């Protein structure tokens, strides 16, 4: 037992997060506008149900992929970014739809860009039995 992160189970490279949970996969992140026509981003991501529920789906991305930023010289997290009106309103409506368990689709999960000019901690865990932190990390400037 070398203390392994995750007890050797998922991964995270080739823009693409393998779990137990489902099967996440980066497609292509792209940045839009929000009520500030500045502060918005999108997380183009492949969430693939391999449960065998229709509930909500941001019951499982909020335990997949998590955003956190800085502010007032500490971090918070990330919630759901507003915006007046965007293109992607279908893949939006996902947080607030159910899931395809057993089929082949994807979604998003924009949330608070305020911090555009600060760089995104893109994490990426599970309740996989961790602890000693998360599967993987990575940071990437967006916008």
């Amino acid at each position: 037992m070398d203390e392994v992160l995750a007890t050797s189970i998922g991964t995270y490279e080739n823009r693409t997060l393998l779990v137990p949970d489902g099967r996440l996969a980066l497609t292509a992140l792209h940045k839009g506008k929000d009520y500030q026509g500045k502060p918005m981003f999108y997380v183009l991501f492949e969430l693939t149900n391999t449960t065998e529920k229709t509930q909500n789906i941001q019951l499982m991305i909020q335990s997949f992929m998590e955003v956190s930023q800085t502010v007032h010289g500490k971090a918070q997290n990330l919630q759901y970014a507003v915006l007046t009106d965007s293109p992607f309103q279908d893949k939006l409506d996902r947080l607030a739809d159910e899931i395809n368990p057993g089929e082949t689709i994807q979604g998003a999960y924009p949330y608070e860009f305020i911090n555009e000019n600060k760089p995104v901690h893109f994490k990426f865990r599970d309740r996989l039995l961790s602890l000693d932190e998360p599967i993987a990390s990575e940071e990437i400037t967006i916008t």
